[PDB]
């Protein structure tokens, strides 16, 4: 169906390990969108064809205001192209580096949006497993949208693919290569809440080896300015035992979230 000839390409929107993402306009409709380009040579080398198929299959059937749309895909002799909804206000990552830290109202509102999206995903037993600021995009009204479903799967699951970069958002069961389920996304939600309020993730360190250590032992502390409500929520999410982490309804109904969020469940 779609082919490269159908689009006018514009400015680079960002880069990933495999993804190179561009603004684009479809020629006869003038529809503005984002084109995610992947190189087949690099995909075959890393052996991650199965991850891309899951990305397309999982993300194209989800429909939620806080999840980025995937409309389709095409490919030629050297490249694969994913046709995505364009997110005009950029990444939460860029926003955090602009402001250093988020206030309590901004943080709680982002957490509500994230928990709504994740609740919808978990109702289909879909787990994202790669929730982090560079994969959270912003729509035209500043609303958060989850993107980048390359690591997503159906629970329960193991891991058959090498962990590439940062350990910072992963739970103990995941980094220890053990068995895992939906509760992994709840751990990540805790890491994000901390990073939004403080400016850095709670297990950050100078080496892989030591980050692994801080995560497996759940070794984190709070700066003085983090309030008692925020501390309570984060402490509940960052539990070593997955079955002790709260359900998402409990997150959405936590007194600190209800007091500070400007959006409903
Ligand atoms: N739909 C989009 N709208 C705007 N920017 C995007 C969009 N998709 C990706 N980006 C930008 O490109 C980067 C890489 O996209 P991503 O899909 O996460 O690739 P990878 O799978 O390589 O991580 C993002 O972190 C973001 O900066
Ligand atoms: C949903 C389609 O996924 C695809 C399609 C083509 C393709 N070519 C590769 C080398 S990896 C791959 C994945
Ligand atoms: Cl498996
Ligand atoms: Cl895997
Ligand atoms: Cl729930
Ligand atoms: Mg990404
Ligand atoms: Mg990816």
């Amino acid at each position: 169906q779609w082919a490269l000839e159908d689009f006018e390409i514009g400015r680079p929107l960002g880069k990933g390990k495999f993804g190179n993402v561009y603004l684009a306009r479809e020629k006869q409709s003038k529809f503005i969108l984002a084109l995610k380009v992947l190189f087949k040579a690099q995909l075959e080398k890393a052996g991650v064809e199965h991850q891309l198929r899951r990305e397309v299959e999982i993300q194209s059937h989800l429909r939620h205001p806080n999840i980025l749309r995937l409309y389709g895909y095409f490919h030629d002799a050297t490249r694969v192209y994913l046709i995505l909804e364009y997110a005009p206000l950029g990444t939460v990552y860029r926003e955090l580096q602009k402001l250093s830290k988020f206030d309590e109202q901004r943080t709680a509102t982002y957490i509500t949006e994230l928990a709504n999206a994740l609740s919808y995903c978990h109702s289909k037993r879909v787990i994202h497993r790669d929730i982090k600021p560079e994969n959270l995009l912003l729509g035209s009204a500043g609303e958060l949208k989850i993107a980048d479903f390359g690591w997503s799967v159906h629970a329960p699951s193991s891991r058959r693919t090498t962990l590439a970069g940062t350990l910072d958002y992963l739970p103990p069961e995941m980094i220890e290569g053990r068995m895992h389920d939906e509760k992994v996304d709840l751990w990540s939600l805790g890491v994000l809440c901390y990073e939004f309020l403080v400016g850095k993730p709670p297990f950050e360190a100078n080496t892989y080896q030591e980050t692994y250590k801080r995560i497996s032992r759940v070794e984190f502390t709070f700066p003085d300015f983090v309030t008692e409500g925020a501390r309570d929520l984060i402490s509940r999410l960052l539990k070593h035992n997955p079955s002790q982490r709260p359900m998402l309804r409990e997150v959405l109904e936590h007194p600190w979230i209800t007091a500070n969020s400007s959006k409903p469940s």
